[PDB]
């Protein structure tokens, strides 16, 4: 029993972590098998940041202007090449301690793990959502560039995400690792929209089963509701529209505790439409929506 | 930017978990130089656990009952002997994955990441403080006995905790690396006090002005307090005392801020007095206390 924000073990992941300097700046790099993979904006200087063009800037680099270091051994790098918004850096030698990967573009509402890095050296790791407007709340500073994220699959890790900008209102944003922004976002100093944020709903009710599993019970009433009904109530409280797609998927949280998934909407609803009353779930004053179903799940089962 | 419950990147203590079963019962081990060291429990059955005598069931035991595997190797058990709560088995290989370790006894109010393990395998890190009265609310199974707590400072891996049992309340305790409780616990399947709680008053503190200095600013107000005044409201509102020493180990935060320390606790007076009023503090609806103000500092420079 208890649940907690758990992040993967990210000893897979710290054993890819590189540091690359191109010029003046340093920033986090990632080695998996004989490529690093990093933030093209590490050819970047002060005035570029602006409006940079990657494309000219990267003209006036050669593969001995990228220095990448390991901890303490130093990379030779024999080719570079941008694709998106990351650089990809060969190296002549392969990483040794490089995982079962994969590279993945997850889906807004989708959870993972940061591992974040300074200079090639892993500082911490925490879970988030990738949330439905594709800006993470995160916590990186500046250096923390190309820090990722991830998920474990046993063995395999699957790389989802690699940390680009902090935009203006202290929000963050990144690539996939084929340097495809999540969202609207571009790499450069400019004030940039993020849409309007909606909390996912899926991930509330996965978190609600997972505080019922876990003994936090208080908020479960005596009603019911329909899709309908829920979703006019998840309108005006701008939560996501809940469709039958994530019925079915917490149809084993829904199964476990006997709770229907209607029934739990009822509670949702009605902890929308009359707050907590001071009370907590799961440690928790407000309606936690970075849990997904899975998440819940591979907690209360105990995955390795 | 940004402010997260950040765990210390796990990969140093991966490489020593292993499993360790004897007679039926499986739990993790910590594979140090060459000893692994798990709860002593391990020895016990069923019928055992209401009230064991350790000593009887150890003699019970040889060396080649510990069946102790780290992933896919089998370890040579060559002596057997326990400290207090917690078995030590000589095996005859030192961990090649050993890191730089100390062994510390944490005190009530520090924090520490945990590696959430199920037979030998990792499956998640997550930060927690050590509650005032001793306990831990953490998430662990069945199964996930000898999971140990730890800090890095640089490279060095101070254990803290191993965990041994939940209570029936569903909190959790354990004991540090030398096999002692924190707190009044016993390892038996027996109903157990825990003490009286409290809010860590410092860590509290720590956590607004991380807030401050990550934009969260509506809670600072016009007032200031005392010590004496201040600790009139923390004992209304179960917190703990206040002391000179915590009003010291908040001065680097004070003076990055210029926000004075016994102005900060007006706002905590204030917002235990009237509440958060529906509104959010890093993404938080109360009022936290599992970030000490070295976790701030930590957080807010990018230490690795
Ligand atoms: C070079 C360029 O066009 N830019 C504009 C500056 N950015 C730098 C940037 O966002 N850093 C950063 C990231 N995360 C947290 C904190 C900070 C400070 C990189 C992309
Ligand atoms: C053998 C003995 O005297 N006991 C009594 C049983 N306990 C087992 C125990 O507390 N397990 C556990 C730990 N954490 C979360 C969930 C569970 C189920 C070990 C100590």
């Amino acid at each position: 029993s208890g649940f907690r924000k758990m992040a993967f073990p990210s000893g897979k992941v710290e054993g890819c972590m590189v540091q690359v300097t191109c010029g003046t700046t340093t920033l986090n790099g990632l080695w998996l098998d004989d490529v690093v993979y990093c933030p093209r904006h590490v050819i970047c200087t002060s005035e570029d940041m602006l409006n940079p063009n990657y494309e000219d800037l990267l003209i006036r680099k050669s593969n001995h202007n990228f220095l990448v270091q390991a901890g303490n051994v130093q990379l030779r790098v024999i080719g570079h090449s941008m694709q998106n918004c990351v650089l990809k850096l060969k190296v002549d030698t392969a990483n040794p301690k490089t995982p079962k990967y994969k590279f993945v573009r997850i889906q807004p509402g989708q959870t993972f793990s940061v591992l974040a890095c300074y200079n090639g050296s892993p500082s911490g790791v925490y879970q988030c959502a990738m949330r439905p407007n594709f800006t993470i709340k995160g916590s990186f500073l500046n250096g923390s560039c190309g820090s990722v994220g991830f998920n474990i699959d046993y063995d395999c890790v699957s790389f989802c995400y690699m940390h680009h900008m902090e935009l203006p209102t202290g929000v963050h944003a990144g690539t996939d690792l084929e340097g495809n922004f999540y969202g609207p976002f571009v790499d450069r100093q400019t004030a940039q929209a993020a849409g309007t944020d909606t909390t996912i709903t899926v991930n509330v009710l996965a978190w609600l089963y997972a505080a019922v599993i876990n003994g936090d019970r208080w908020f479960l009433n005596r009603f019911t509701t329909t899709l309908n009904d829920f979703n006019l109530v998840a309108m005006k409280y701008n939560y996501e529209p809940l469709t039958q797609d994530h019925v079915d998927i917490l149809g084993p949280l829904s199964a476990q505790t006997g709770i229907a998934v209607l029934d739990m909407c009822a509670s949702l609803k009605e902890l929308l439409q009359n707050g907590m009353n001071g009370r907590t779930i799961l440690g928790s004053a407000l309606l936690e929506d970075e849990f997904t179903p899975f998440d819940v799940v591979r907690q209360c089962s105990g995955v390795t």
